[PDB]
């Protein structure tokens, strides 16, 4: 499958060399524009095979709206214990930051939101004691299906998750479900409901009108939904969300990520969630790093002071 790519040894070694050079030699640190520039330049040193694979995915993300790359460099011997604080981010140069920011610059540009993880471009996904029930990075209860930052006009176009350390307990898996798999299975009444402006997705409290869930083309729509946050404004809308959830559940691909695996989710067409797990809280738990990609950074300029990578309020 061209949506499941394992790097061959030659390509894996080259990307490792490139990532280490960026991580150790580039001036500044990942959130600095000069480091993102070094990452952009380093991306273009990647093997053509992988650049072609990513370009193909950007053009058409396929029936599941997701790709996984396996065999990317991660510093397993050098990895510290899994962080255990909420809001954990990667401010220092590292191999994980190098891989994520290079790939972001290949697909578009990286971006982040000031009210979420303090606008860091590379964010940790790690379980935190006391946050078990949270619908977010720090939680370990079932994470309900959603588009990332569904409320936001400039929500991520892609969400990238690089696995540093697998969940040792075997119960955690990333779940992705694409509107392309479910649209043909939905009832006419549900489809009609999802095109109507009868859903309210209010911003989270940290970020300080009724609209449709389905967007764009009738046969190949985008979608905008968060099954935790999106509120139906009518009864048919409520029924539509229940049917949509059911079909997401039935058609979702579930992935237990392993070190060196990079999952890239097309957030225009694919929702994601996560199964429940019981953290150990002993430094050995699941550790992903996450970076958002904007396919056209220019569109959010009004929200990006100094033409930076951190989106805040407009106008
Ligand atoms: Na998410």
């Amino acid at each position: 499958s061209r949506y499941d790519v394992t790097l061959d040894q030659s390509d894996a070694e080259l990307v490792e060399e490139i990532a280490w050079k960026l991580a150790t030699q580039a001036t500044g640190r990942p959130d600095d524009a000069e480091w993102v520039e070094a990452a952009r330049n380093a991306w273009h040193a990647w093997p053509a095979t992988l650049r072609r694979d990513l370009a193909g995915f950007r053009r058409d993300s396929g029936p599941d709206g997701a790709i996984v790359l396996r065999g990317l460099p991660v510093d397993s011997m050098g990895l510290p214990p899994t962080p255990r604080v909420n809001g954990s981010v990667q401010r220092e140069a590292s191999l994980g930051a190098a891989v994520l920011l290079m790939t972001a610059c290949g697909l578009g540009d990286p971006g982040a939101f000031l009210p979420e993880k303090n606008g860091a471009l590379v964010q940790d996904v790690v379980p935190v004691p006391g946050m078990e029930e949270f619908q977010g990075n720090a939680g370990s209860t079932l994470l309900t299906f959603h588009n990332e930052n569904a409320f936001h006009e400039h929500r991520p176009d892609f969400v990238m998750l690089l696995c540093l350390r697998a969940d040792p307990t075997g119960r955690a898996g990333l779940r992705t479900a694409c509107v392309r798999r479910v649209l043909p299975l939905l009832s006419d009444s549900t489809v009609d409901a999802l095109w109507a402006p009868e859903f309210r997705t209010a911003p989270p409290p940290s970020f300080q009108a009724p609209a449709p869930v389905l967007l764009g083309d009738r046969s190949d729509p985008d979608l905008r939904v968060d099954l935790a946050a999106t509120e139906p404004v009518t009864e048919r809308a409520a029924e539509a969300l229940r049917e949509l959830q059911a079909h997401f559940d039935a058609t979702a691909v579930t992935h237990r990520l392993l070190p060196g695996e990079l999952a890239i989710v097309d957030n225009r067409v694919t929702v994601h969630g996560r199964t429940e797990f019981t953290p150990r809280y002993d430094g050995t738990d699941r550790w992903l790093q996450r970076t958002f990609v904007l396919t056209d950074l220019r569109r959010s300029r009004a929200m990006r002071p100094a033409d930076g990578y951190v989106l805040g309020a407009a106008p």
